[PDB]
């Protein structure tokens, strides 16, 4: 009956409209503290984040889930600062993404389980801030280390009730192997979001996962390099499908009967250091609305396509609350 | 003056100096996220303080902690143990073998700016300035490692701070490193070619020394003799005896290169980037820790006929000439 945020526990009712896959800053462990000038300054980054969260809040957002892991350079002290300033709840994450350092890559399943548990049950670093979600990643068939991470995430979820959310390459149908590994651990699909699922046009891939009880993360809705296709780096990151094509997958899954299984987000951020230097600016040029893109553009778009407001409130309020509220078994 | 974690020191203050050491071999952010890996931060600090006090009692006055950003260098911890043990510690900038994406994606100009920040401004928000630049290859340089070497040469050329390297001596890495450094105009007198004790190729070593390079014979206690079937320890430590490594010091002395020699242990008080208990295995191999050089190597060389004055030149005179900022130490 409580969800952990960077400001402490909140009720299901307090979470309200929740974006389930976002970032304050996509970076690397230790990088923000070592080279804040990469972002102009820590101050400038903080300011940009407060502005964006305030705009999001004005558009209706009440909570974001920051799925930045240790190796995404998650700085929960920065999260707490911006959450306070903007009055938007922020759920922090544990887990590991694609850039684990050696001190992580060398660890056993038992050790990784202890680390994820520490961040959920005790706190992150010395902040006392506890993670409310576990983030994991594969890009095609899991490496041996990625298997350890998936197993450890499942075990941490099974001991705490905190859910697991994933990065996939939806083209490579990764959710299928992620699912297989989670189920081998006894994890309920009700505690798992298969993320970046909006990157495919193969509806049958999505429906098969949904039929199994998985949550489906349609979470890069504004990602498109339409208008900048000759920007190789931007095209690689954003793809060449329109935001409308991505958004229409939400309607497609509603129509199949899977509205309760849908989670929607922007996968936005206010700083971004793990890619080409100015990728943040390019992204802002693509989507000036930032995190407010879902409420301001996507919801009205789906309404115009015939989706009732009530269904959209279900997807953006009810589903996230059911996903996040700790349980074995949602 | 030479920048230490406690402030700039004069040449006269440096005394007996171990030029390639670590307080803790880890990964960026790792110590702060998972201090229990080390028992606790307190336990790690106590172990480091005990170890430095032992080194000091054996005559050590300064160590150069060549831990980079990606070795998880925590300069706040360095300052803490430096003050507690009364041993000078020089901190490092540069990059080693585990750069995260936020480093790997950076250009030569951006890396140069980062290294310069840590030398001229300070490390993180601590105001502690680096007194050396650490770089690394394992065989032929990767494209990224080339950028790191070029950026290190540029930062050295702007500041007078020297560059020290990790090599695979068996692959004669020193020759490519030298070539890249000189293609940037760097004086060999500002460069220590490190881990040079893992070779029997005296002609490779003397050729470099003759060109003005400093030769880092810096892993003298590294040996898995008595634990050869420990795959992980033998991979890290090798099977070359400590006596063989030490006799290379005498070999270079006997060929007239005493002024080009730098000696050290490459020791540490915590180690998280390898197998979990590697620190224990290492302490079982070399209970003297950083006091191995003064307690074991020096008397061994004395017994082999090397005059004390030569050993003082190597352990006191050479490191001071190496560390004191210049563009040409001659
Ligand atoms: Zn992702
Ligand atoms: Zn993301
Ligand atoms: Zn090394
Ligand atoms: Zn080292």
């Amino acid at each position: 009956d409580r969800i952990n945020t960077v400001r402490g526990p909140i009720t299901i009712s307090e979470a309200g409209f929740t974006l389930t896959h976002e970032h304050i800053c996509g970076s690397s462990a230790g990088f923000l503290r070592a080279w804040p000038e990469f972002f102009g300054s820590r101050k400038a980054l903080a300011e940009k984040a407060v502005r964006g969260l305030r705009r999001a809040r004005a558009a209706g957002v009440r909570t974001i889930v920051d799925v930045s892991t240790f190796d995404i350079g998650r700085d929960v002290s920065l999260l707490a600062e911006v959450s306070r300033a903007a009055d938007v709840h922020i759920v922090a994450a544990t887990g590991l993404w694609f850039d684990p350092p050696l001190s992580m890559r060398l660890r056993s399943v038992e050790e990784l389980t202890q680390f994820f548990l520490r961040e959920i049950q005790y706190g992150i670093e010395d902040t006392g801030i506890r993670a409310g979600i576990i983030k994991v990643a594969t890009t095609g068939k899991a490496t041996p280390f990625q298997e350890l991470v998936l197993k450890a995430a499942a075990r941490a979820s099974l001991a705490t009730g905190v859910p697991v959310t994933t990065h996939t390459a939806a083209s490579q149908r990764d959710g299928e192997q992620q699912a297989a590994i989670f189920e081998s651990e006894g994890l309920s699909p009700s505690r798992v979001c298969i993320g970046h699922s909006d990157d495919t046009d193969d509806l049958s891939y999505l429906t098969a996962l949904a039929a199994r009880g998985y949550l489906i993360g349609l979470d890069q809705i504004p990602f498109s390099a339409i208008g900048l296709e000759d920007n190789a780096s931007a095209s690689a990151l954003l793809g060449i499908r329109s935001w409308q094509t991505r958004a229409l997958l939400i309607k497609a899954l509603i129509d199949q009967g899977y509205m309760k299984q849908i989670l929607v987000s922007n996968d936005w951020l206010f700083g971004f250091s793990s890619y080409v230097t100015n990728i943040m600016d390019v992204m802002d040029r693509v989507n000036p609305d930032g995190m407010a893109f879902i409420p301001l553009r996507v919801i009205p778009f789906l309404r115009e396509k015939g989706v009732p407001q009530e269904t959209l409130a279900g997807i953006t309020v009810t589903n996230p609350a059911r996903f996040l509220s700790p349980t074995l078994r949602a």
